[PDB]
């Protein structure tokens, strides 16, 4: 229906619709980004072109997947879909897909700068985080990734969950994903969360690893060493007795580690690094947290619809995935 416009960038002839204007080079994995203005909204746009997403069947599969979860997710704090198209006129001719949102200027290591923040500015971008991490979670989704590389802030300092970085580490993993446990928690990413809430504090990485081991010894050293209820839910027989071997560290007093910091923080904190995944706050419980009083509403901190991912368990030919993909295209609605 649109008229569409051919112009060569990222080496590539891209194909547009003519409300998308001055396309200009962002970056080149997935796709190549361009920035545009969005002449019918009026809003900088980032425009992402798939790089050969009907490929292959692992292609395929994850193009579905993309922009399954980015028609999903319409949240505040959570990067969300302003437009997707193609040019083919049919699913015959159907190659290319471009995935449209708002175009982000910067992530959280460019707002933070290895500077302290005040603590009034650590609640606001940590109760966004969690006000998009609940969602996220109530849609049965676990980010895995979570990092201040992926959390864009725009210059009204609203916070969006990415599940991408923007054009120019494992300091914020969960100790269990960098032991490859598997049954993960959706507290994973409540860890993460503690990460960058203590480096918004003291302006320093909290467990800044050089390596996979040493990662997890300095994680060991603020935290502890297992404790007798950790070590009872421990099914691996090679894990268990490594960890029994080692000297024991005590959990340190997070009072002590965190000086000058807001007795409700260092709290809050405390409930975010507990080794044990089980025992840690989730998203929902930290945003009831008396840290967060000012921000804190109960009736504005919404959850998602359900989110089907059966997909992820079929195997699909080619054109079965590209099929389902285009009619995610077709049925796409824009937001209001
Ligand atoms: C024109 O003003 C600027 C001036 C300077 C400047 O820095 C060079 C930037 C860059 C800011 C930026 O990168 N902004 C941005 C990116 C995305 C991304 S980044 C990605 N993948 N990662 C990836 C890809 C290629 C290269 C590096 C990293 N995907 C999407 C994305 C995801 C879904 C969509 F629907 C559309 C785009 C989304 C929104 N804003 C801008
Ligand atoms: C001059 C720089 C680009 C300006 C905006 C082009 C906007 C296209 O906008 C679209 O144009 C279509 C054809 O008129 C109309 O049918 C649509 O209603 C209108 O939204
Ligand atoms: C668009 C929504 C962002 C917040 C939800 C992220 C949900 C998990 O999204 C993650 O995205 C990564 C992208 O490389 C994938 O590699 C991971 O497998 C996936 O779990
Ligand atoms: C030396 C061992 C260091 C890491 C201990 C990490 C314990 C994380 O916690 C564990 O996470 C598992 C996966 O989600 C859950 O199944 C367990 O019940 C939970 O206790």
């Amino acid at each position: 229906r649109p008229t569409f416009y051919r112009q060569e960038l990222n080496k590539t002839i891209w194909e547009v619709p003519e409300r998308y204007q001055n396309l200009s080079p962002v970056g080149s994995a997935y796709g190549s980004v361009c920035a545009a203005f969005d002449t019918k909204t009026g809003l900088r746009v980032a425009v992402k072109k798939l790089s050969r997403p009907f490929q292959s069947i692992i292609h395929a599969k994850r193009t579905y997947r993309e922009l399954r979860l980015l028609k999903h997710m319409k949240h505040e704090n959570v990067i969300g879909l302003l437009d997707v198209f193609t040019p083919a006129r049919s699913l015959e001719e159907f190659n290319d897909v471009y995935l449209v949102t708002h175009l982000m200027g910067a992530d959280l290591n460019n707002i933070v700068k290895c500077q302290k923040l005040t603590d009034d500015h650590v609640q606001f971008l940590i109760y966004q985080i969690l006000r998009g991490l609940k969602y996220i979670h109530s849609a049965d989704i676990i980010h895995r990734d979570l990092k201040p590389s992926n959390l864009a802030v725009n210059e009204d300092c609203e916070l969006k969950i990415l599940d991408f970085g923007l054009a120019r580490t494992r300091w914020y993993r969960a100790p269990e994903i960098m032991l490859n446990w598997m049954h993960y928690n959706q507290t994973v990413d409540i860890w993460s969360v503690g990460c960058i809430m203590a480096e918004l504090l003291t302006g320093r990485t909290l467990f800044p690893g050089t390596d996979h081991i040493d990662q997890l010894k300095l994680i060991l050293r603020l935290v502890g060493t297992p404790g007798a209820e950790l070590l009872k839910k421990i099914s691996s027989e090679s894990a268990r007795n490594y960890i029994q071997s080692l000297t024991q560290m005590p959990k340190m007093n997070f009072a002590n580690v965190f000086i000058g910091a807001n007795p409700l923080a260092v709290d809050l904190l405390e409930k975010m690094l507990v080794l044990d995944s089980d025992k840690r706050i989730t998203a929902a419980q930290a945003l009831a947290h008396a840290y967060f009083a000012q921000y804190h509403d109960p009736d504005d901190e919404p959850v998602a619809d359900p989110y089907d991912q059966s997909f992820e368990s079929r195997d699909l030919l080619i054109d079965e995935w590209k099929s389902l993909t285009y009619d995610e295209v077709i049925s796409f609605v824009p937001p209001p």
